[PDB]
């Protein structure tokens, strides 16, 4: 019946999460609207932490080759495996995560990462006239992100290609399907040209650490330097971007937490909590296959069947979260579901932490940001995976 995904692109969710998530079922039956797949659908926070905590319910599996899917084509080269967290395990790799992506890079990288926010912050503040926080200040902080910490040494065109390719592949429409393979395509191109290369340029970015990890086996092929290469574009690069997009428009709409966060800068991590549960991110679902015939709370789900969970949906869920529909910084509430859950949570979660807090902070420093224009008048990217805004008009 109900085709997926609901075409909400703006940060207005649709209206069918809570219709859904209201309903008696704990898994609900859609159809993929560019494949006609069946796909199950969970949209309450019991069911989905149940779900996303059993390793029945497999990620590797419905990334592969061949799974009922949401996305009309397949998410890689045609021919490659496209699984760079599959690789890295296969690899015996899945620790260098750890020390590319934890507390460890965030101690190397916070320092600069924070710089970087506030010289563009007040660079912004200095300028007689209105600017565009999209462009100004996302687009070099999220390309400095990229390239200090997962690719290396990056020029302006190179970084341009890899966000057009992750823009143009990482979509539900609004480019054709031979479009949207061939941006795939580009991108595996490009790092098996250069990922060894990019490997070896200054810094302790993640793909040096990976290049350089001992393994087992020999040490990695530039076939799989560029799994990897691909995996920490679309992994890193459109979430950020689009993420911290939307937590500004999330702040500029709400003065009064603002001003809050400016006289209690103690208050500022609960309040990145607090954007991970309320700003919507992906327009589509985090996704697991059946291994074998199962049952989530009563409801059969058959071997080879998908089930997607929206995280958007899960955030908020009533249920879960008193008002969710408030942002409100000083919540007590459960963990929020903004980076996942068990053991796919997101292992770049305390890098992108550290961005979103830098980001909070600039702005929080500078009382009287505001958009420039009226909400309604912010234009969306129509299609994208992860919902990002064509430009945010701002102004002190
Ligand atoms: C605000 C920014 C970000 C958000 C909201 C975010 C969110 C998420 C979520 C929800 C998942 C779970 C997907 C699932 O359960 O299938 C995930 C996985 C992942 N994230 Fe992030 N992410 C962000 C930034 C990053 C960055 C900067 C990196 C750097 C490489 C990264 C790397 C990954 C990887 C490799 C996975 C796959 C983990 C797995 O499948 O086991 N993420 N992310
Ligand atoms: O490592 C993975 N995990 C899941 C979830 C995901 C996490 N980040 C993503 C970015 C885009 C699409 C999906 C995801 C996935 O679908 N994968 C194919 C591309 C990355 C790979
Ligand atoms: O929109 C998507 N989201 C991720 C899961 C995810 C949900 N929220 C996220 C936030 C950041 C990274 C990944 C996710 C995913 O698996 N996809 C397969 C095709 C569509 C694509
Ligand atoms: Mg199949």
């Amino acid at each position: 019946t109900l085709t997926y995904p609901f075409h909400d692109w703006s940060q207005e969710l649709s209206p069918r999460y809570a219709q859904l998530r209201a309903s008696d079922a704990p898994v609900c039956p859609v159809v993929s609207e560019g494949t006609g797949d069946p796909l199950w659908l969970v949209t309450r926070y019991a069911t989905a932490v149940k779900l996303l905590e059993d390793s029945r319910f497999s990620s590797e599996a419905a990334i592969a080759s061949g799974a009922p899917r949401q996305e009309p084509v397949e998410l890689r080269a045609p021919g490659t495996r496209a699984d760079g967290v599959a690789m890295l395990r296969e690899a015996g790799l899945r620790s260098v995560l750890a020390d590319g992506l934890g507390p460890r890079a965030v101690r190397r990288h916070q320092g600069w990462i924070n710089d970087l926010a506030e010289t563009l912050m007040s660079e912004l503040a200095s300028r007689e006239g209105t600017f565009d926080l999209a462009a100004d200040f996302v687009e070099p902080l999220s390309s400095a992100l990229v390239s200090r910490t997962l690719l290396g040494e990056l020029s302006a065109d190179e970084r341009d290609l890899l966000a057009h390719c992750a823009d143009t592949g990482l979509r539900f429409c609004g480019v054709t399907h031979e479009e949207q393979v061939h941006a795939f395509t580009q991108m595996h191109e490009f790092f098996l040209e250069h990922a060894r290369r990019l490997a070896g340029t200054p810094g302790e970015h993640l793909l040096k650490l990976i290049a350089e990890a001992p393994v087992d086996q020999g040490p990695l092929s530039d076939e799989a330097l560029a799994e990897a290469g691909s995996l920490l574009v679309v992994a890193g690069f459109p979430t950020s971007s689009g993420f911290l997009c939307g937590a500004l428009l999330t702040l500029l709409r709400h003065p009064d937490a603002v001003q809050e966060l400016h006289a209690h800068p103690e208050r500022v991590p609960s309040a990145v909590e607090e954007l991970l549960r309320y700003t919507p991110l992906s327009t589509g679902s985090v996704k697991r296959m059946a291994t074998e015939d199962l049952e989530i709370d009563g409801v059969r789900i058959k071997a080879g069947e998908v089930v997607m969970v929206s995280l958007e949906a899960v955030n908020h869920d009533p249920d879960a979260f008193e008002d969710p529909d408030v942002f409100r910084p000083g919540r007590e509430g459960p963990m929020h579901f903004g980076f996942g859950r068990g053991r796919h949570f997101c292992p770049g979660n305390r890098l992108a932490r550290c961005v979103i807090e830098a980001t909070v902070r600039a702005v929080a420093r500078r009382p009287g940001l505001r958009l420039a224009v009226a909400p309604e008048e912010i234009s969306w990217h129509e299609g994208l995976f992860f919902r990002r805004p064509r430009a945010i008009p701002a102004t002190w």
